[PDB]
């Protein structure tokens, strides 16, 4: 299912999904690693940080062998955000918006495989 090996043509689809996420108006908090100057305790709280720039590096290097691994990294971004930030924080709302967008794009990618 979602465990099949990613082909080179799959990787063109993954690049497009990632670029759509990076261009979303609510993606700004996720574009780069969390700066500890903006959240001093963040890296003691979150033990597996993730961000869209790290995923872009991984896509360029063909890090992902299965689509599940790509979805797992994307899910970490949103899970870390909802765990670190309170439910009324604007950051929490950004994760809400961007995760539903990612699901919309992912369904598109899967249908096109
Ligand atoms: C605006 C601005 C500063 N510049 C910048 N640039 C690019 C991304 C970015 N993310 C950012 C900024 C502040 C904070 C965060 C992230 N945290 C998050 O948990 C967000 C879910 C990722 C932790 C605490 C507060 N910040």
């Amino acid at each position: 299912t979602v465990l099949t090996p990613l082909t080179e043509k799959d990787y063109e689809g993954l690049k497009r999904v990632l670029r759509s996420l990076q261009a979303h108006k609510m993606a700004w908090p996720f574009l780069e690693p969390v700066d500890p100057n903006d959240a001093p305790d963040y890296y003691g709280v979150i033990k597996e940080p993730m961000d869209l720039a790290t995923m872009e590096e991984r896509v360029q290097r063909r890090y992902y062998e299965k689509l599940t691994e790509f979805v797992a990294d994307m899910t970490k971004i949103f899970d870390n955000c909802r765990y670190y930030n309170p439910s009324d924080s604007p950051f929490y709302q950004c994760a809400e918006v961007l995760e539903s967008f990612f699901v919309q794009k992912l369904k598109g990618f899967k249908a096109s495989r």
